[PDB]
């Protein structure tokens, strides 16, 4: 199967190998999505609610005006050139969506060395397939669990959209005669390669003495 990614809101045209360019065409196309309540079988002709969802063009071609999350799965396929030459397509398609600019929100404008501190909340709305939040210190990345430094992750879809809501708050235990001015930013990072990581503004807490 061939890896198909499109945009979500974005035309897709799969082409349908070996058909002739030109009707009537010997072909059908049969995919199975989330649309899908097992394998639906489109014709050339078509006709019913999927017309205005995936139609068959005069070529061959499979076109879906607009994809969705909906729209993810195996496109297939099976054309007739004639005759009796016979050609397969298999289409894996996978949707993706761009989150807004991450932001920071709840950070400390002071925290203390020694212990515990609440740094701050990263949080990312809009986002498909979900993706990952991570925190970095002064453009090094942090890592859970190692000295003092925890995160509470978690994990939001919207019931209409399907997109994706992420939150990570960062805690850390700063060291004593540690760096007084600390850089923090967050970033998402999108589960395909489709884009390039999203930064948050830095914040930039003072690191005060216990007394």
């Amino acid at each position: 199967a061939q890896n198909i990614t499109a945009r979500i809101g974005e035309p897709l045209v799969l082409k349908c190998k070996g058909a002739p360019k030109k009707p009537p065409q010997r072909l059908e196309w049969k995919l199975n999505t989330g649309r899908t309540e097992a394998w639906k079988v489109l014709s050339p002709q078509g006709g019913g609610p999927w017309d205005s969802v995936a139609r068959v063009l005069p070529n061959g071609s499979l076109f879906l005006p607009a994809v969705g999350i909906q729209d993810e799965g195996i496109f297939r396929c099976q054309a007739m050139n004639r005759n009796g030459k016979e050609t397969k397509s298999n289409y894996r398609v996978r949707v993706y969506q761009i989150p807004g600019k991450p932001e920071i929100v709840d950070s400390a404008s002071e925290l203390t060395a020694g212990v515990p501190n609440k740094v701050g909340t990263c949080v990312s709305e809009g986002s498909y397939p979900a993706g990952t939040l991570s925190w970095h210190l002064d453009g090094k990345p942090l890592v859970p669990n190692e000295k003092g430094v925890s995160v509470k992750e978690q994990t939001r879809r919207h019931p209409e959209t399907g997109l994706f809501t992420l939150q990570s708050e960062l805690m850390v235990t700063p060291a004593r005669g540690g760096d007084p001015r600390p850089t923090f930013s967050c970033s998402f990072s999108p589960g395909l390669p489709r884009h390039r990581a999203l930064r948050t503004a830095p914040i930039q807490p003072r690191v005060w003495e216990p007394v």
